[PDB]
């Protein structure tokens, strides 16, 4: 799944810059360069917008720009809640799959509802799942369980693949992973940077 | 929701009478008289084509008269596994809520699933459920709390509402509830026909 440089996720709201005409120009560069660059690889399946940048009208008219321009694939974007009008795929980030969390304005339905909501004809993919931070992945059986008994439960990708901590050196020149903040760098998120299914140096978890 | 005159039940296959063309005028009175009868009521909301009579090329010739007769009414059948095209509301009989029951011909989905599977857009009541036959509803609540989630979920009818016992007297002159059997009749379904929610003389279990 090739997706396009683009997120705005720190926004108020996180749509502010995609719903806004001059930036456009900026996005649409993004999203066609990488389009007429990887056109011809048989690997990539999926042509992504982007991530968590909300849904604007930049959205929409990039979607349809994809389409006009590779309709030998389909368009995945989850910002806007999963199931916009700029997605092929209804595709969602940690919905549950038995449990509701009904947030206003985008609410995340279960995804064994989600695919029944009046009108949905699309396919369910999870744009992210099971968050492996650390000591984690339960109840991943859950959904492998939905996964094999629901057609149009297409599966998922698990998020995410190896941690992203960096090596730093104590006083006697032993290295140790670093996470969040032991650069000094304030504010930071710490220790999600790692939620890796293998550790940085890819043995695994 | 009113029921047609119809169940061949007992057929082999049940349809063999239901796709039979010269048996299409004996179905069609049955469902043309009944419409006629009780088209002007306020409480029949649906009009049902019968019942466990399989699924024949006369079910789908009298969905359709009664479609362009009384257009007002939606029309339910169950027969044929649910979900043919003699009907507007997928309509199953015990079909459980997280457990597929994948029959030969005729597939028995989860409820869950079947509103999901690709192409079904109608809504979904059960024909019958929870079959109250005796000491039981065991797991009752998991149906109300699907109906509760899902929205096109919209209920369903409990199997059912009175014992089917008649009475019977001892040397003594008392009276006791006799079921299948108990009047020489053979064979027969024994307590099969005791299904209610409440007991013959309408006190409650």
């Amino acid at each position: 799944v090739d997706e396009a440089n683009i997120e705005t996720h720190g926004m108020v709201p996180m749509n502010r810059l995609t719903d806004d005409p001059r930036w456009l120009p900026a996005m649409s560069e993004r999203v066609t360069r990488m389009v007429q660059r990887d056109r011809n690889h048989p690997s990539v399946i999926i042509w992504s917008l982007g991530n968590e940048s909300g849904h604007g009208a930049n959205h929409d008219a990039l979607y349809r720009w994809i389409k006009s321009v590779d309709p030998s694939r389909p368009v995945q974007y989850e910002g806007g809640g999963a199931d916009t009008t700029a997605t092929d795929i209804i595709c969602p980030m940690y919905a549950r799959v038995d449990e509701d969390q009904p947030f206003p304005a985008v609410p995340k339905w279960s995804i064994k509802k989600w695919l029944s909501l009046p009108g949905e004809t699309r396919p369910l993919i999870l744009c992210e799942y099971a968050h492996a931070m650390g000591n984690s992945l339960g109840g991943f059986a859950k959904y492998w369980q939905a996964f094999r008994q629901y057609p149009r439960l297409q599966g998922g990708f698990v998020w995410d693949w190896v941690d992203q901590s960096l090596i730093k050196y104590d006083e006697n020149g032993n290295p140790w992973s670093a996470y969040g903040g032991d650069f000094g760098d304030t504010p930071n998120d710490r220790q999600f940077c790692m939620n890796g299914l293998v550790f940085a140096d890819r043995t695994p978890h």
